């Protein structure tokens, strides 16, 4: 596929002077497939950008995945156990009260700058139930925070009465337990990424949410309409910060490695029955 | 014209048997144009906004105001002088903070029912500045207010300083003393009608607000997208109860007809300053 190409000529020819250690702070991009680590510069995250939407476009497999490190924006990830295998009904109304709920928690936090600001929350939802397992991300890209308040933010929306109402009326059994405690420092899967053993989340509605400082009562929410019209894997980046839509607002501050060839025994090593050993250990 | 001809005789036929006697309280319908005076019922009243509705589809000259009485939407009449003959740009997000000021002063009332209601406002623009003097009016029609607590809520709104801002920045020379003070009192235009001497205003942007007093600090001011599918005249109607759109939400409690031929003659018996006259009454 050209786009494949494209990204593949991207990566190896010009980003490879990037390429990041193991373990390594500065990493900011982490592509799971080919097992390489990179701390790209703003300008090199765009044009990473531009060929990963390229790419999910046409439906190609992605597994980037961005690191938050201390300050960037924020992604909270439910885990769902649902009533059936039927994906919930999740309309504008439950998501946009949601939205409502993580903004009274990242307000109560303190970090939030005077003025003006839009703040983008983008829904993106595993396509289908297994087993009644369901899942979203909820993405705020634009609202730098440190990692300490992220986590004080998922702390207190773990707890949230009204959340776990809303939760509840879409068939989630797990309403308590179903926001991952680790949102805050977990690697975020870039929009048109998965584990390779999952299918990619998909994108079903964005919000815009205005607070002014002065009039801290009106907090209008509204869908955003033409959201086709972006680069999507751009938009949602949690370490971006040259998006169109999404401008930043700043808050307060395996080693084996078989390349595809040697794996296969572990393959035939797991289904060995040879937990009891006497001789054969 | 077929839907006047509809209008006249819907009116002469079957509305004449709520003809209502001069200053009477029953009165909610007035037709200026023909000086009749109706006590319509609610399925009378939905009759005459579906033949009206086709009469403003088509640019019919209407001249019906409904009265407010005692207990009814509340409407907001703003008379401006401008510092230019230009319309004022009044884009969204001005119109949008005006809906937040005026339903800080309903709230402040206390007058609001507990639980979660919408409520929608709807801006009507004068087509064209004449001499600097402008107009709108804010139309709250399914907001049932006492007439007492209408007058407090608009002597509040005078004083607002947001407000006299929002209509500064707009080029509004008289920010202090734009709003009619019998905003309350005062029949209302029909959607479509207006003076013999003045062009109908245009519905320009509407905008949902929902209200939740267990979340007293989100108030979402949704815009409305397909106001062209509505009844306009039906559901900016104060006195309606029976809009689709507008559901009601309820709180705590001479004759001309110059045909475009003695205009000329009032223009031009006017000018001469005979005002008085001595030798040549």
């Amino acid at each position: 596929l050209a786009e494949v190409q494209a990204l593949e000529t991207l990566l190896t020819r010009e980003l490879s002077v990037f390429l990041t250690e193991p373990g390594s702070k500065k990493t900011n991009i982490i592509n799971r497939i080919t097992g390489k680590t990179y701390a790209l510069p703003s300008t090199e995250l765009l044009r990473l950008y531009e060929h990963l939407e390229q790419c999910r476009k046409q439906g190609a497999l992605m597994y980037f995945l961005e690191r938050q490190g201390t300050y960037s924006g924020l992604m909270l990830d439910y885990d769902l156990k649902l009533n059936t295998n039927a994906v919930p009904p999740l309309e504008p109304p439950a998501l946009s009260r949601l939205c409502h709920r993580i903004f009274v928690h990242i307000k109560n936090s303190s970090v939030l700058p005077e003025g003006s600001h839009k703040i983008h929350f983008f829904f993106t939802l595993k396509p289908e139930v297994v087993q009644g397992k369901y899942g979203f991300h909820v993405l705020i890209p634009g609202l730098k925070l440190a990692a300490s308040t992220k986590k004080s933010i998922i702390g207190s929306l773990q707890h949230d009465a009204t959340v776990q109402k809303i939760l509840h009326e879409q068939g989630v059994t797990n309403p308590e337990s179903c926001l991952d405690p680790h949102s805050a420092s977990v690697p975020s899967l870039l929009y048109g990424s998965s584990k390779l053993n999952h299918k990619p989340y998909q994108l079903k509605t964005g919000f815009e949410l205005v607070f002014d400082s002065s009039d801290p009562d009106y907090i209008p929410i509204h869908q955003i309409k033409n959201l086709e019209s972006y680069n999507l894997v751009s938009e949602l980046s949690l370490t971006n910060e040259q998006g169109s839509l999404v401008r930043p607002v700043y808050c307060a501050a395996m080693l084996h490695d078989p390349e595809a060839r040697y794996l296969h025994k572990i393959l035939n090593l797991l289904p060995p029955e040879y937990y009891v050993e006497y001789p054969l250990w």
